């Protein structure tokens, strides 16, 4: 094992470190939109439950 | 000490002076090829370092 093999190893590490890491921001954006969609789908279920009890929809989240 | 001993001494000096000196040219040839080999091994390390920075090899020594 010699300095030229070790420079090749360092060079290839620099390549793999650059390319094998995903765009984390783009991944989290799509997960975050799923949270919003899921929370609105829940708010919709609870608007219908409030409608069962009160014959009207809520304007306030605490209800 | 006499002229015949001194002629023997001169004769043996002439022999030792002829045989105890190495072929200097042949020795330097093998050392010189080692310099070339070592310099190309260095140029190879630096081609890999240029490849790390530029994603290409150099055509010019100044790089
Ligand atoms: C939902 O609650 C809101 C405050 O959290 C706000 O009060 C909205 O307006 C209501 O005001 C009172 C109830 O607080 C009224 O009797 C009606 O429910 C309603 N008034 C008007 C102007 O409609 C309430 N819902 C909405 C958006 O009407
Ligand atoms: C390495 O440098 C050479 C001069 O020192 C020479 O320029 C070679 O050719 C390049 O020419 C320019 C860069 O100077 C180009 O944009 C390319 O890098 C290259 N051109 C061609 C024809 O390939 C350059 N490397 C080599 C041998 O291509
Ligand atoms: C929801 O009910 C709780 C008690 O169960 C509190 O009264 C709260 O204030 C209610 N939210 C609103 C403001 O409608
Ligand atoms: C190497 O870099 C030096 C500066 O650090 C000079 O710019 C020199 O010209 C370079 N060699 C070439 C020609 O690539
Ligand atoms: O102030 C009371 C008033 O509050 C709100 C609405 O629910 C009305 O129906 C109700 O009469
Ligand atoms: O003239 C610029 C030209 O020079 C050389 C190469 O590095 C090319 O990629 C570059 O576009």
């Amino acid at each position: 094992f010699t300095l030229i093999e070790l420079l090749i190893v360092i060079a290839i590490i620099a390549i793999l470190a650059a390319v094998l890491i995903p765009n984390l921001l783009a991944a989290r954006k799509r997960a975050n939109d799923t949270v919003v969609t899921a929370y609105l789908n829940d708010a919709v279920k609870f608007q219908e439950m409030y409608q069962i009890d009160n014959n009207s929809y809520t304007s306030n989240q605490a209800a």
